[PDB]
């Protein structure tokens, strides 16, 4: 992976300007797309510990879901190795991207109620924050436009950043305020999570505990273990793309199930 990324075929849009950085979305439109469409959308946030990473990470997935009829995009967001930011700033950027897509839904051919947030590791944390972590919004945006996504698809996310009830210098808030686990509650959007049982960076148990508490609150939170798999197992090019193909087909089925995508 390289940064800056190369996204051939993508329409580039600046979704946020902050400290003289133009943050871009890379948009992959489906065949027969028209502005008047009301398609589901998916916004991918790359991983990289809130420090590095590249939007190119989820370029293959964007091309897949565009091929299936969604408006699929990969968002850039600020990260520590490039910008003077903390985790809470990345959250604000991720929320800005969801808000921007909803705000621009009509020009994007998008149903503002069918916006999916997705990502891997730190990017999976950001996607989770856009469905359940309150506040941390850009202060000058229009908060009457919701930044909350309507579903989530998480690839070994980080969901617990605080040991309360169970890099702190670079969270930018008290740990609970950026910890999805600490905001579990009823009435949340549906989500599916893929995680390797042998993940040595983000322990599988933290995700199992999250999903159990989330089901107890009545939420559709499906955790799919990948037996013996390590961190990053799902990426294109890893293994023999078996896990890559498998997470796509399970994510596809999840989107058809919740009514965001038509069956193949």
């Amino acid at each position: 992976l390289r940064y800056p990324p190369e996204m051939p075929g993508a329409e580039v849009k600046v979704y946020k300007k902050v400290d003289n950085v133009d943050l871009k979305l890379y948009i992959y439109k489906p065949a027969d797309w028209k502005p008047a469409d009301r398609r589901s959308a998916i916004v991918f946030f790359f991983g990289g510990g809130w420090q590095s990473g590249s939007p190119a990470q989820f370029r293959p997935q964007c091309e897949y879901f565009a091929g299936r009829g969604m408006v699929a995009m990969a968002a850039d967001y600020r990260v520590g190795s490039r910008h003077n930011v903390k985790v809470a700033d990345c959250v604000a950027d991720a929320k800005s991207a969801i808000r921007w897509v909803r705000q621009h839904a009509a020009e994007l051919g998008v149903d503002p109620q069918k916006i999916v947030a997705s990502g891997g590791s730190a990017g999976g944390h950001l996607a989770a924050c856009t469905v359940m972590v309150p506040d941390l919004e850009a202060p000058e945006e229009d908060h009457t436009i919701s930044s909350q996504a309507n579903a989530a698809i998480l690839f070994n996310p980080v969901l617990i950043l605080s040991r309360e009830g169970l890099l702190r210098e670079r969270l930018g808030t008290e740990p609970k305020a950026v910890s999805p686990y600490h905001h579990i509650r009823a009435g949340l959007p549906p989500m599916i999570i893929f995680h390797g049982t042998a993940d040595n960076t983000v322990p599988f148990e933290t995700i199992r505990l999250f999903a159990e508490a989330m089901k107890k609150a009545g939420n559709r939170c499906e955790l799919v273990p990948f037996e013996g798999a390590a961190h990053g197992f799902f990426n294109f090019g890893r293994g023999d793309n078996l896990a890559y193909q498998k997470t796509l087909e399970l994510a596809d089925e999840f989107l058809v199930e919740i009514g965001f995508l038509a069956p193949k």
